[PDB]
């Protein structure tokens, strides 16, 4: 059939919640049996997020294929079926990387290149690449109507909207209705003057998101449809929520999937929602709880770990374990102890890069292991697990990472190109997105994942030194999964323990709040079983 | 002393004539003593104009360092003595590439890339290094103010006005003040929506100059002045003029000058403007007249031969000769023949790319030598007449360069690694900027420069085959000026001619109208000869 | 029959002729039998133009029902065969009068009375007002698009729009498409901006008007046709002409009447312009030519004179005469002499108050009788015919009116409460808009008009004293038209005369070029023998 596009733009402010409302409403139209896909729009200057710091942007999602991304892609993974790639989150540096290598080359036969129409050019096909295939196709453009650095991005799909037509494109306007306590009301005019600004560009809202801490009445709803000449059914109210999971619902309650497929002309049954209401309905009805901490370096924006800590959200709704996150740096243990450790049902080290705080990673895994408190380690929470394996254990004086250390004795983890030995002879590039891994049989993973393969992804340069790896294991270290050619470590797990695993990719790119995940439900449930066993 | 910044914008439309009107109020500046410079900002996504059709973007213009620039260069070294460089002219494309690979580069520390600051701050940072070290430095904003494109050029400008100060700064607007019929008046109204788009991005106007067809009266100079809340003398009537050289004389008269050195503070003598007054004089009395006949292939836009045809007008002014110039497609010879270049007193062939119409200049080249007509070519137009002395004097049979016949038997033209000969045998990077040049003794050129060594700019890949150039010499042809190491050919003369000379190196960059140039000034001299001699 | 609107607005410019425009496609849909109808909203504070000076404004319109309008409502009468009236033209200042007339009435019911909705709702009703009861109604704003005077005005025909749909309403924007020498080429980035600045206060233009010195060629407008979103047939070039009844003809050449036609659903044959087509043939072949001189006090501006200049060219289209129009100052005949009125084969005196430059005029009114030069006088151009006469023939010394020398002893013109006579005896309030005229049997204008009444429309205060009328008409004059019940002469006619006749009404407000005037072809067709015979 035809292809339809929803273009979100927001307004007012930055942080209205642009990918959490568009990830919401594609889990409607999916719901309707609608192929659906979304994709993001960034007006950084920067190529891609890998080069951006975990405190600055978030975290850094990873697709199948390999694609560094905006974290607004793993919003979509947890709400839709259709697989994120590459095609599907560009920044404006993309685009005009894009632009200026066709040039040099030579492929504007001479032409002036121009942000009019060459820049947009540019942005439409990308917009139709990671479109066309489907029935509907949400656009999310990043920032605030009214800056500089999103107008090639609007004028980009207001030319699409006219291309295509009204009988295929909506536009879809967030924005802020604040309250006011002097006025005992919420207040409308912030959204005149911002859809005065899509005015001014030729843009035309078809539907308004009001965003507020509260319902917006049907009175303010009323000025807001007649200001903007829209229908009142076309006005919705998205007020601040506990859960985003509810969000599906309160669209779906105002009938925003009934208008989309009307104006796309589109006959498709009811959409049932059973899936979301049965996650509100785990989520609400929990039958004990825990308190697991994360220990890291990237606690002062806890955005830095958002799958992991909605990972852990979803490993709690298989378990009905309602789980308490305590962020606690690292740094701290290397200074104040482990005191800071206590109370503790389970410990969980996320991935990182840098040597500041490493050790007091180090010393969390060994405080884990010798007081048999549950464990979860992942890419850099691996590593900590086999230095500290490696030098309590084995009795490898000051085995570290050469990430960390080049010149160490005991280069336990280290790239391929350096393996080395603690007498120096040798033998005889970052990996990123999904690899086939095999579980060993008798594993504590080979039953949780219930398979002897699975699929992960990953995100990393620095492997565990297969020459110093045997020693490692004659001390009672036990490998639970290699990958590929060179049989790289993937998953190694700590025998005499109720519950310790450590992985080098990363399980929480693959954790959905509908699906949840084996390796992060097993964590939890060894959560809640060290709780009950302090009676 | 403390340097001071005259940015230069335009609005309503875009050929106001922003850099002529640079251009001459640094001619008056300088002329009182002060260290004046001009840099120009594009908002093209191009790189640099090197990948730009003549036909689009108008002539290449080189800098001495070997940069290929906007034409407006060739303005600015007309006007003042600075000479320009690299740094004197920038587009969009520079700068998003100069902050892409920072950013790639890891420069950035992680941060997150934006339009403003760091856009912004990498378009400061260029103004300032073209600007430190002048008294005064002029900065002319491509575009019309209003439009997508010239948005960070703006906003970064408005940046350096408040931290420098407005004893320091001073914004300079040009608007078009148009006349109608109707109502028997210039409208001011264009000026005031244009004046409003300042004022919404920042920006406040100090000096209006208003562009008509007819001088703007003091009564509709009130008018703006009022609605700009500028003194009535900061509005400056800029009437359509029959030559630019006497715009810096209308400025002066108008006070601009005093107006800038009394708002910088700046204690100089008065403008003494009498080499632009000697160069008018000469310009409105000349003796005699002829018609030049200049032989192309992009004649469509005839900005295309900026430089060539400012440079024919200067070997009048020493002449005290008018020059006619006539533009004739050189692929119309190819059809209609020679009898297109009939009643020319002299024939011009210049630069050019490509083999569409060089068989037209070939043959024009042959009909200027056979029937003793004043002949110059430049760089092509050199190597149309070494292509037409090989085949019709040498009798080399279809004589080429491999630049249009790869597989001739007598490349006379190549580059260097093509080198070869006629039986096949060999021997045992793009040419840009000024290159000191030998002159042969009793040659044209040699007389005509009155030096043993001269300065040109280049411009080209293809070259004068060394292996097949002393069977050339035999045939008659004189070789007048060699280069460098390997013995280029730079300036080829054929004797037994009035006048005829052919040179590598595009001349017209460094003639100016108040210098002239040695060459243009004996070919425009050679051509009221030939013209008189037709008694 | 639902009623349809052609919302009309300008930008980067004033002097677009928006006017003109709207009363050209008005023309073109009337000639397909559509009853179609024109409005002008003024962003002006004054109520009406009435206190508006005429060197200033312009002319002052009267209608048929005594309205004081704006002058483009002359060229509106000139184009479509609607008449006009007081719901055709009103201003910012007439609307504010209306609210707080209401507000203080207590209409509002103590609410609070704002810009939206309540000064804008004012001006959809009336807009609706004057348009209902018609097929197509093109409603004019004045002034420039970006400018605040004129807020209210289009923030509510965009009210309109949504209330009516885009089935039944057009908004027709004029540009203007500046040509630069230094490019070679016409500029569409004025147009760009202009119509950026219609999106900021939500109007989407559908028809663009692209006004230039030359035509607009068909790539520029291509490049303005996807600029704005509209087909290219919506894109019409309209270069600067040398006569406006060629702008109908051209319009039409390019399809805008069938594009309104379309878009409206309206299904009536194609236009017959041949009326328009006869009006250029006449005025570009003109067989001889006169120099008809208009000696009077507002020549300061030209526009003062409207619907006279207008209605002089008229009366050269049915004589095939090219008028060569020359204004005079009244006052330079005062201290230049009659040597100014040489090389005139007729004079024309146009109305006017104030007593500066009369004693001008009635020096210029005394030169024709005398002289035999075809005259013309029209109200205050008839005060100054009849005071000459009474001066130089019937010998009243000092003879005036009342409104310049209030003791004169002889008040041939004067305010009927006023009327006395020589002694000082007495008998036993401005009139505008038709009234009925009736004209005295075997008279100039009795065969002119050929009725026995007529209608015209009057501006005046001052009366012909009926108490010395009597004597003037024993000493030679003649009353050719009275009205009223009063008997209030409205034209006189000096006899022994080859033309000469003066009216107190205002006969330019009912010329057209398709039908011209009965007084004014008899005018030109009196200059045009007088010059033979020199
Ligand atoms: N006139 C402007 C000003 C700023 N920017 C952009 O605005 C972005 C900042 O967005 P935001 O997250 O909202 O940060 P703040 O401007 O600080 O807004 P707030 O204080 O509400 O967080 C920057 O990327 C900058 O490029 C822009 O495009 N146009
Ligand atoms: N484009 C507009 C629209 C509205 N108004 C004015 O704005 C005023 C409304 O004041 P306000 O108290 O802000 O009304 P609301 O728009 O309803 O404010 P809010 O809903 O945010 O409480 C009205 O008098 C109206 O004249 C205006 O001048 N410009
Ligand atoms: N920011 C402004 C400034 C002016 N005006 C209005 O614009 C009108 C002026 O009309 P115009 O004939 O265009 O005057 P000028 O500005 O002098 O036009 P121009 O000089 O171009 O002939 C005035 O009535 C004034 O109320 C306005 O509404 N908005
Ligand atoms: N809203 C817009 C529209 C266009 N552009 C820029 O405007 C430039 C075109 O400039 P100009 O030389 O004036 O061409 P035209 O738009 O065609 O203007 P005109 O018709 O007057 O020649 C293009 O580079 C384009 O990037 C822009 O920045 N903002």
């Amino acid at each position: 059939m035809t292809t339809n596009y929803i273009f979100v733009t927001g307004g007012v402010v930055s942080s209205l919640g642009k990918g959490i409302a568009a990830a919401s409403l594609a889990a409607i139209l999916e719901a309707r049996g609608l192929n659906v896909t979304i994709m993001k729009l960034d007006p950084y200057i920067n190529v891609d997020p890998g080069t951006m710091s975990p405190i600055q942007h978030g975290e850094v999602f990873v697709t199948e294929d390999g694609a560094e991304t905006d974290l607004d892609l793993g919003h979509y993974e947890r709400f839709i079926r259709t697989k994120m790639s590459r095609r599907n989150n560009f920044t404006t540096g993309r685009i005009y990387s894009d632009v200026l290598r066709k040039e040099r080359r030579g492929d504007y036969l001479g032409a002036t290149v121009q942000v009019i129409p060459h820049i947009t050019n540019a942005i439409k096909e990308r917009v139709l690449e990671g479109g066309e295939g489907h029935d509907v196709v949400l656009v999310e453009i990043g920032g605030t109507v009214g800056d500089i650095e999103s107008l090639p991005f609007l004028e980009a799909i207001r030319q699409m909207a006219v291309e295509i037509g009204r009988e295929h494109t909506l536009f879809m306007h967030l924005t802020l209705v604040p309250y006011m306590a002097a006025s005992g009301e919420v207040k409308t005019k912030p959204t005149q003057h911002s859809v005065k600004e899509l005015l001014s560009i030729g843009i035309q809202p078809d539907i308004l998101i009001c965003r507020s801490d509260r319902a917006v009445p049907a009175n303010e709803r009323a000025k807001i449809a007649l200001f903007c000449n829209v229908p009142e059914k076309a006005v919705i109210s998205l007020k601040d929520v506990d859960s985003i999971y509810k969000i599906p619902g309160l669209l779906k309650s105002q009938g925003l999937d009934d208008y989309i497929c009307k104006r796309f002309s589109l006959n498709c049954p009811e959409a049932n929602l059973s899936e979301w209401e049965q996650v509100i309905f785990e989520e609400a009805n929990p039958v004990s709880e825990v308190t697991i901490g994360m220990v890291g370096k990237y606690i002062e924006l806890p955005d830095a770990y958002k799958s992991v800590i909605e990972a852990l959200k979803h490993g709690g709704l298989k378990n009905r374990v309602s789980v308490n996150i305590k962020l606690i740096d690292s740094q701290d243990v290397e200074t104040r102890g482990v005191e800071i450790l206590k109370g503790l049902d389970a410990i969980l080290v996320p991935g990182g890069f840098g040597y500041r705080g490493v050790e007091g990673m180090i010393t969390t895994a060994r405080f884990a292991r010798e007081n048999n408190i549950p464990y979860l380690g992942i890419c850099l929470g691996m590593q900590v697990a086999l230095i500290d394996y490696a030098r309590h254990v084995a009795n490898m004086e000051n085995a570290n990472s050469t990430e960390f250390v080049p010149d160490c004795k005991y280069p336990v983890v280290a790239l391929i190109t350096e393996w080395r030995d603690e007498n120096g002879n040798v033998e005889v590039t970052m990996r990123l997105g999904a690899q086939q891994c095999q579980l060993v049989d008798d594993s504590l993973v080979r039953q949780l994942y219930n398979a002897p393969t699975i699929v992960e992804r990953h995100r990393h340069r620095y492997e565990v030194n297969n020459m110093l790896l045997k020693q490692i294991e004659d001390a009672g270290l036990r490998v639970a999964g290699r990958s590929g050619d060179d049989q790289l470590v993937e998953i190694i797990e700590v025998p005499n323990h109720p519950w310790f695993v450590a992985c080098q990719f990363h399980p929480e790119f693959t954790s959905t709040p509908r699906d949840g995940h084996p390796l992060f439900a097993g964590f939890v449930k060894a959560a809640s079983e060290f709780q009950k066993r302090q009676a």
